[PDB]
């Protein structure tokens, strides 16, 4: 029946003994042969960890699971490679080696390289369709989930085509993206285009911008929240209301707004400081008390989106972003949040059997794991890990290629060296979109 | 089985689809890359400090952002491995390894403390993959552009409590338990001569001028000892080229520099705000490179030619050394390694029973940063093949990093593994006990 998920690649024994630190128990050729299918993907779930390069994965694993531990979500995908995410200089069209989130999200959502800060447009400011828009056009259900504000670059890139990622609402758009402003003849702000795109399920932060009023069109003078209500959206704002939702579709599309800005971070800790690993004690991260059972977690939004979207017989596309808001504990807790959502995605995909799950990052954070005695010129912090040993992290974004991993039909297309724009084409082809 | 022939960007990177590295679905290609048949031979290539960041920076500089390393980027099966060491007293993980503990991990399958070679945290010796290959009748090679006493080549042939124990004098001082005159197996260089790989090629002639303190060759230089023990000594490209065989009667020992072999490229050191305060750098060829000193790729090709005569098979390790905060030196070292990987893949594709593995011991701390960056450490702007500026910042590390493979049993590098799994992968692929 099922393509396998890696069940346990923790160190298998005593890490001080011969063979004790192995993560494999035997040859993987048969398992990998059994991981390969080019049958259609009925569904795709793409999980994005903001800033989640290989270093961030390693630091979080070290801290939360121990050096020899295992992320049951992030580390469990059997097919892995590395992809490149360079942007373009807008004026020259030459590579810009260090992307922002907007140019990278544009690359995987549209298959076109662009300039830093662009959403859903190329270097000539020309719109190109997104994977979510194409999935909808093919009759698939669509979901867009983030613990960031929903106007932020990663969720916005699926639904908005604007010349600057700053163009959150009518007022920023009229100022910074005048050609996109609704009353200046464009398609509108990020939030307005989101409302037009009408995904079946959209869940995240960013309530604040919905208080703005539209400047033109049918809903001029209404807030964007009022516009959503008038256009048939089901609006929820907490865990209980999200739980009360029984269906989400084009008649009653779901819009969950769970915070005015970003949703709460999982863990708190002090900021990193100059010579912090030397001058301050080792840190143990703590729970954020703003986290509570009235605010759904990334994993809970993921699971609810899967339930709702999986009702569509033709299939669904779902993107889930674990947002990042030099705070090591914040960053590590965000990786933990993403791992839980990946587990939900893989649990569903393993059972359903026709679901491609992809886990990657937009670009990497600058954090590095360094020797405990390090005297570094940037910001550092010592942390007390799950092993009862000190790990030091140093902040001294970046251009390094980074991990992409997948499970399910067409997952072979993430192995080896690829570009971030290949991810668009992988998703397009896997779902049979044109 | 297919090598990745071209994963450069396929067109105009400003146009839809023009930056794609794929031309179509890869399921069939990847399935065809998977074999569970025996490996006759293994070639393990190690780039010192070559994490994903260094691969990217060198690609961006030498090939352009959308370019492709025909060796490093062409291996079809890829994963990431963990390389943490251990605290010697507590046995808890130490999150940032040195080159010795990492080399010990893949060559013996045992984690150890930073600085250890071929011993565990209890200072107990464990056999290496090269020693096991030789015991099984396979030919063995050990190639490096570093000094041959350095951690990576040393780990295959020496068991010492500190990587500093290069020769008799340092060993007597720093590894007294290993010192020959104290009943130990000897210095790194003495254990190298005992191990008697069929092919050993690299730098580090300096330590061979020391004399042994005890044993059969007491008072002779270690070079004299090698000569006395039947080694073919060579010291330049012509002498290397004239070698027609290497085996246990006539093992080959090439010593091509006093210390490390010459770096490929020169450039200035990175400096505070160097990307702002100094012009963009174009790397230059090192005048000390010349056709009398074999390159990493040439040593790799000659080793393959000599070792491939063994009908049972061979094990070969090739290390591209990294000699502070010098972007051009570092990038040129990755280019050197890519050339050697090309030679290994060319051989492996023709021979068909060869597992080629490319990875690093641990990653350098360098990062690729925005052009306008004002960073607290050292920075440099570089003029790349794209005719654009790339900035590197220096401000070793613990990140997991790429491992890639081609040939029988290459599946065992995909996904998350540990650096110690690499030992077991090589053992099992060659059918060693």
């Amino acid at each position: 029946p099922e393509m396998p998920v890696l069940e346990n690649r923790a160190a298998q024994g005593d890490i001080t003994a011969p063979g004790g630190a192995r993560r494999l128990t035997g040859d993987q050729t048969a398992a990998l042969r059994d991981s390969l299918s080019d049958k259609p993907a009925k569904n795709i779930i793409l999980l994005i960890g903001d800033g989640m390069g290989d270093s961030e994965i390693t630091a979080a694993r070290n801290y939360a699971e121990g050096a020899g531990g295992f992320f049951k979500g992030i580390d469990a995908l059997p097919l892995t490679g590395q992809y490149t995410h360079y942007a373009l200089n807008k004026k020259t069209g030459k590579p810009d080696y260090v992307t922002d989130s907007a140019a990278s999200a544009t690359a995987w959502s549209t298959g076109v390289k662009t300039y830093n800060g662009a959403l859903g447009v190329d270097i000539h400011e020309k719109d190109h369709p997104t994977i979510l828009e194409m999935a909808k056009a093919a009759g698939l259900a669509t979901g867009n989930v983030s613990t960031a504000e929903l106007q932020d670059a990663v969720p916005a890139a699926l639904v908005a085509h604007v010349t600057s990622r700053k163009c959150y609402g009518p007022s920023a758009t009229s100022e910074k993206c005048p050609g996109n402003a609704l009353e200046k003849g464009g398609k509108g702000s990020i939030t307005e285009q989101l409302l037009n795109a009408r995904a079946d399920v959209t869940l995240g932060g960013g309530a604040k911008t919905f208080a703005e009023t539209a400047t033109a069109g049918e809903w001029q003078g209404k807030t964007l929240r009022e516009q959503a209500q008038a256009r048939g959206y089901q609006l929820v704002s907490d865990a209980a209301s999200l739980n009360s939702v029984t269906e989400a579709n084009q008649q009653k599309p779901l819009l969950g707004l769970f915070a005015d800005g970003n949703m709460p971070v999982r863990w708190l800790g002090p900021k990193a400081t100059y010579h912090g690993n030397i001058d301050k004690p080792a840190v143990t991260c703590t729970p954020n008390p703003q986290r509570n059972d009235s605010v759904p977690t990334l994993a809970q939004m993921t699971d609810k989106a899967i339930e709702l979207l999986s009702k569509n017989e033709k299939g669904f596309f779902l993107q889930v972003e674990g947002a990042s808001i030099a705070n090591p504990c914040g960053q590590i807790g965000e990786t933990v949040d993403l791992d839980e959502a990946v587990q939900r995605a893989l649990e569903f995909a393993k059972k359903e059997g026709n679901t491609l799950v992809i886990v990657t990052a937009d670009h990497a954070h600058a954090s590095q794991i360094v020797a405990p005695d390090t005297k570094a010129p940037g910001l550092t912090q010592a942390l007390n890990t799950k092993d009862g040993a000190v790990m030091v992290m140093s902040y001294g974004h970046t251009g390094s290629q980074l991990r992409i991993a997948a499970y399910g039909p067409h997952a072979a297309n993430v192995v080896g060296l690829t570009d971030q724009t290949d991810l668009f084409y992988t998703m397009k082809a896997a779902l049979g979109l044109k």
